[PDB]
């Protein structure tokens, strides 16, 4: 009952971080939209928790966006929390193997997806001092190797949470965002399938933190329901999920 | 029942950010032993709470340190989460107006008080997987006017927070900090009477976040209980807690 | 002569912060490419600056940029520093008065202009063991109010910095970025223009730093002319050119 | 000639880093005194640069600052630049190995004789609208495996730092700092020296930044007369210059 009542739109919910996100605020009496453009992952979702359903919307189709957040209203009256979850990282490519055709779309999908169900969700969350959540990444804090658009789009939702934090301060309606680093997830599985030694990529992924491990997404998931329920005082943050891979000397 | 069966040791737990601190891992099913040098806030807080007690200790002395930590473990049988909230802010002092002498008195209460007591508590955290959370402040990263002792000790405690949590990552041990900006307690409040406009002060205080207010202790508690029951993948981490203090341009 | 013989293009180098970086690394005894997509004041600084010479560019455009490359080096046989200033701060403008194309355009200019340049001109600095310094914003890092498109085109930009640099340092190719705050140029007094009292948004914007004043185009043409012929164990950095603005409390 | 006439203090001169930060000075058209408290190495880089004298002087001991600064003034007639650069790395020490009392002693040579030649320096600083810098570490912001005491000796530095260039802008001092990562000194070369195998350590050293090697005290120098001579709207900034250790995904 940590956020009973309450009313939560997950994009990309389908699997990885996503579902766990559901999953966390299934688990604290919130009602979820599971948003993914894919059906197979979501459906089963919607079926297997009460209290979860899902609606179909690419984040990138602006009338999409406009029906999830009507559906929303019509069938639940209010929405409290949005999570800007989908997302996706490029195989490895070098800075000259990239396109800026390439480099657009990843920027339609990682941050003007997320920055238009931010817009038309903010009337609805101003009505119930509601909260945004950004799903960005740690290299966009401190790079990446061969993820130079990738990089990009992350450093610009980090920054865009921080400039929405200050414009809707005023009206009550809080803007955080999340860092995670290497969280197990089925992208990080098919990049690592890619990888010349798969089970080499994965092995090397989880020693990149201090803690030996990668991440899961439940462990996401308990920071966004934290950051809704728990942290009116924080607006416009970075919370890092990321087992300390940012800190300290390594192999560069 | 977030943090049930769990003990944890909570300093300057008597008032302000650390009773709110107890208060919250109280509410969370944990145990709570209140260290304080002062009596009257701790013991009244052990009257009115089942679960916590109350252990008189200054932080800056050794052997209190080594006698809180034996009589935890006599009492409770383990110890989960220590809470290095004991600190002080001197009033506004011009750099000309320090001294090395109260310099170094203020590093020993905001910085090595916490280094002690986490050194002597490690051993025992080690055994449970426990996990340890220093209170910095966000003039650590970004410094303040009149402030240069006070600042420089929390720039150490934010990174050895961040040293810390490499050393005890291999085992099982996270090493956290919170970071709060403008927080309403006792101590905020005597600040404020000593200067010529109290009421400006305070007032002051509030805008200078874009919520618009300051912080309650009871928020900081709810990140620190995050921290020690949810938080399982952040090690080394910077939890800001400051109503957005640190975004965009002010009024310097 | 502390970059004696060595070839740079600025982007918007026909006025303002980029005509201070123009005019710094010909004083340092460089020649230098002035682009920008206005003639008046590139042509006036090329007939002005013995080594500077003016090559009309729209950076959003690829061909031109193109053009801008291969005349470059047909012209001066090398190209060994690329400063990407070219980009633009829109007017002040609340979140819903925004739109998905406006913020598109922007990325356009202040990100993909940058992106593409770099792309064109890397094989060149290779060669010479060049450097890449883009000009991005204090306000990517700590937000700004009524600015959600800039401040996420300028989060891209330093977080793109890092990770070019990244990719390019196994290469000897190092790339930084320039973070300035309030620098008085023709467009802060555009901007300053369209505000009801425009003395009295030049007078805030000059105490948002603790110096007191605004910055001049010459001082980040020194931290770029730094960056290129001094920093070579500089790489991915963000300095910042800012008066102070980001340290402690203000009005919010 | 970029800083001519200029009187500029360097501690820790008389090797590595200071060295460097001197002889950059030097080469700069400045004065500079050499502070050091072993006569070896200052007295002969004496010997070997016109306008560079040595004056014995440990930063620990106030009388020996206080002599410092009077004897400069007497001979040179005012002060410029104050460089804090004095300061020691302890050998690996896992938590468990460090006392309360190596702690204290860490922080007399790290942080208050950085902060007590700082303080003695002010006026002179005051009438010659001068600057500080103090040379501070990328493990402050970072953190570092067996190094509690030494990271948070420097976290206090660079956050001092900052809250000295908040109290000193009104009066035309700036106050940065630079954080070096690993720079090849007499000290990483003791360091390495108690490895098991000094080579490897070494050879670790140089791969754990990008650029694949160690930096120089002359990089260092650079940095440093940067922001003596010509960084005139930067105070209170962190100058990284480290080749790159900060950025991206490494082995921890
Ligand atoms: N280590 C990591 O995996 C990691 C680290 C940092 C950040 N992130 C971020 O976390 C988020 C989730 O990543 P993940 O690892 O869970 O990936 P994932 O591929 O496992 O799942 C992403 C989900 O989003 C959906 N999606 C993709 N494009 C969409 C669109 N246009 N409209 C609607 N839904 C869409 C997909 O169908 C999928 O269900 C992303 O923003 C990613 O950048 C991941
Ligand atoms: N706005 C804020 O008040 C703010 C902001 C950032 C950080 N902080 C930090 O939060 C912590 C708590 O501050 P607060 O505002 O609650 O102050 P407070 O003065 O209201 O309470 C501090 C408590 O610590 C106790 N204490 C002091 N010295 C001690 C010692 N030597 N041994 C044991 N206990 C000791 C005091 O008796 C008191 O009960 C401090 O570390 C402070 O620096 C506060
Ligand atoms: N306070 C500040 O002014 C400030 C602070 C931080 C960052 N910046 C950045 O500094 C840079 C320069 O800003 P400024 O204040 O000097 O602005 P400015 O408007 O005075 O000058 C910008 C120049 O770029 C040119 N330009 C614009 N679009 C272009 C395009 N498509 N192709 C080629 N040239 C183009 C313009 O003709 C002009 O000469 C920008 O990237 C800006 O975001 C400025
Ligand atoms: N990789 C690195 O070596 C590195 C990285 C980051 C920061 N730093 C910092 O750079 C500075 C210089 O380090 P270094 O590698 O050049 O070390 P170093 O040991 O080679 O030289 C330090 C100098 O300071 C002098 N010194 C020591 N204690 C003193 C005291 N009490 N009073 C006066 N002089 C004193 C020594 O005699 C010596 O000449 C230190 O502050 C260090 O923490 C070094
Ligand atoms: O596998 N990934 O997609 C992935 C791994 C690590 C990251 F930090 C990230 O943003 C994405
Ligand atoms: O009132 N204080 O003691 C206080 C106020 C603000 C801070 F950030 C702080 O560390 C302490
Ligand atoms: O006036 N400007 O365009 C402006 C002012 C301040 C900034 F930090 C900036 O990026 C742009
Ligand atoms: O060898 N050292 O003393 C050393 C190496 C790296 C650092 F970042 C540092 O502060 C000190
Ligand atoms: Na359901
Ligand atoms: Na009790
Ligand atoms: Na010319
Ligand atoms: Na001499």
């Amino acid at each position: 009952t940590r956020y009973a009542g309450k009313v939560v739109v997950v994009t990309g919910g389908g699997r990885g971080i996503g579902a766990g996100i559901v999953r966390a605020f299934v688990n604290s009496g919130a009602r979820v939209v599971i948003c993914d453009k894919d059906e197979s992952g979501g459906r089963a979702l919607e079926q297997e928790l009460p209290g979860a359903v899902f609606i179909l919307c690419d984040v990138t189709q602006e009338d999409d966006v406009k029906t999830l957040v009507s559906e929303t209203i019509r069938r639940f009256g209010r929405l409290d929390c949005v999570v800007n979850n989908a997302g996706h990282h490029p195989p490895p490519q070098r800075p000259e193997e990239t396109s800026a055709q390439g480099f657009r779309q990843l920027l339609e999908l990682n941050l003007l997806g997320t920055y238009t169900l931010t817009k038309l969700a903010l009337p609805y969350l101003r009505k119930s001092q509601g909260n945004v959540i950004n799903i960005s990444s740690l290299v966009g804090a401190i790079g990446q190797a061969q993820a130079v658009p990738y990089v990009a789009t992350k450093g610009a939702v980090t920054a865009m949470t921080k400039a929405l934090a200050l414009d809707e301060s005023p009206y009550g309606v809080r803007v955080n965002c999340i860092s995670p680093g290497n969280i197990w997830t089925p992208l990080w599985e098919e990049l690592a399938a890619l990888m010349p030694d798969p089970r080499a990529s994965i092995r090397e992924g989880m020693l990149a933190q201090p803690l030996g491990r990668m991440g899961q997404p439940a462990e996401v998931g308990a920071a966004a329901v934290f950051l809704a329920s728990e942290a009116n005082f924080c607006t416009g943050i970075e919370l890092l999920v990321t087992g300390g891979a940012e800190l300290g000397y390594g192999c560069k």
